């Protein structure tokens, strides 16, 4: 890390925000908090814009699912409508855990580890330069949202 500067502290969730730049290669995004026992899903979504009718696009959707032995979902937002999933299996997150999320965008991709391990990479389906909005929904709790440009 270092060059990390945190925002928004402990945000009510719904939480949709700006973005304070512009998400080019080797921008991080770091949010940390936990899951708590109830938790189904929560998503971290970054989005073109803020609309909600109709529902803005969704660069980059982050879904965690803690039923049976959970996944990551992640997915891109269109129109309305979503296309192609890219499950991941293996996934770090746990009811009633603490986690850090590091987002760093690449040229091509995001790549994505929690806590300090490695946990997937998803390619650019629409050019960052439209991400302008974090959103962060469902059943999670968040501590702290902070950017490295
Ligand atoms: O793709 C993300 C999107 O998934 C929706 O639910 C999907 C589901 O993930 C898929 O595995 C199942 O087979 O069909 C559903 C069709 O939409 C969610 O409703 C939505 O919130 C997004 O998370
Ligand atoms: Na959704
Ligand atoms: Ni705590």
């Amino acid at each position: 890390l270092n060059n990390l500067q945190n925002i928004i502290y402990n945000p009510v969730i719904p939480f949709v925000g700006t973005i304070p730049d512009q998400l080019d290669p080797g921008t991080l995004i770091v949010i940390r908090g936990h899951v708590p026992s109830d938790a189904d899903r929560f998503q971290v979504d970054l989005q073109n814009g803020s609309s909600m009718k109709p529902r803005a696009d969704v660069a980059f959707h982050f879904n965690p699912r803690f039923k049976r032995a959970g996944c990551i979902v992640c997915n891109t937002l269109i129109n309305e409508k979503w296309g192609r999933e890219e499950i991941t299996y293996d996934t770090p997150f746990k009811r009633e855990k603490s986690f850090e999320i590091v987002i760093m965008v690449l040229k091509d991709k995001f790549q994505v580890a929690v806590n300090g391990k490695h946990t997937l990479l998803y390619g650019h389906r629409i050019g960052p330069e439209k991400i302008d909005t974090l959103g962060i929904y469902g059943k999670v709790n968040i501590h702290s949202i902070g950017f490295s440009f």
